[PDB]
């Protein structure tokens, strides 16, 4: 298994999709996406790596996306997914027996607070209950079966409040809000915990990480990164957390680091073949 890096953006959106091996410490360069976006989120149903989502920030034009898009690691080829009922810049995505829900994002000036469900099998989008919050810039990750929303920009204030959304009963409640205000942040599930690292407060991109833990509701601290970074990427691949890229707020960031939560420290493990924030990463 890789780690998949598809669009980001580096001064300009991009179409790179690129795989990293944690073993031989290699970059693979794969098929680029059909448009260049950034601001993407990218999973990975059935074998199949999905980028959701994004904007295409170019020298002739700016469009956020509502495009679903589908690599196949057998063919190395993408091929297009019936779109979103809207684009969704800077959008969450997570993933919920089989089906991928895009959670928030913006469309110009919008932020939403609608999400929606994606069948592959069928193919098709359906709306769900939108969040209780508009959130861009927003963190999403699946913990038994139950879909997160963690901080994120609603288009006046950053937030450090989080709601998770019950599939069997189609509603939204908000659970224990995050020690720090986050927008962009990267947010995963590693073990049985929702990790939270990075983003930016409004005024500082940040190096902390916070974890939540279901059973006590509480979300903890634990071992800050070594590069304060915000709109990083962020995947688990073999019990180990992986963020790469991001902005410092000087710097588009190739920095590839790693989290061993059995001894809480980060490793700086590889640099991305370059800088680049908003990527969407996903494991296949």
């Amino acid at each position: 298994r890789l780690i998949y890096t598809a669009g980001g953006y580096f001064r300009q959106s991009l179409s790179y999709l690129e795989a990293y091996n944690p073993s031989d410490g290699t970059w693979l360069r794969l098929a680029d996406l059909q448009v260049p976006r950034s601001g993407l989120a990218g999973c990975v149903v059935g074998g199949l790596l999905y980028a959701v989502g994004g904007r295409n920030n170019s020298p002739d034009g700016n469009t956020d996306s509502s495009a679903l898009d589908c690599y196949n690691p057998m063919t190395n080829q993408w091929s297009p997914c019936a779109p979103m009922s809207v684009p969704r810049n800077r959008i969450g995505v997570g993933v919920i027996d089989g089906h991928i829900y895009a959670v928030g994002g913006s469309h110009g000036c919008i932020h939403h607070n609608s999400v929606e469900r994606y069948e592959p099998e069928r193919d098709e989008w359906h709306l769900v209950a939108p969040m209780l919050t508009r959130r861009i810039g927003v963190g999403v990750a699946v913990l038994n079966r139950l879909l997160y929303a963690v901080g994120g920009f609603d288009g006046t204030n950053r937030l450090n409040s989080a709601e998770c959304y019950y599939p069997e009963r189609n509603e939204w409640r908000m659970i224990t809000a995050m020690n720090t205000i986050r927008s962009g942040a990267g947010v995963c599930v590693l073990h049985n915990c929702i990790y939270a690292a990075g983003g930016y407060d409004g005024q500082d991109q940040l190096n902390s990480v916070e974890r939540y833990d279901v059973a006590t509701a509480t979300w903890t601290f634990v071992a800050p990164m070594k590069h304060r970074r915000s709109a990083l990427g962020i995947t688990v691949h073999q019990g180990r957390i992986y963020v790469l890229g991001g902005y410092d707020g000087h710097t588009f960031l190739d920095s590839v680091e790693c989290y061993d939560p059995d001894t809480d420290t980060w490793s700086e493990v590889t640099r991305m073949t370059s800088g680049r924030s908003g990527v969407g990463v996903a494991v296949t």
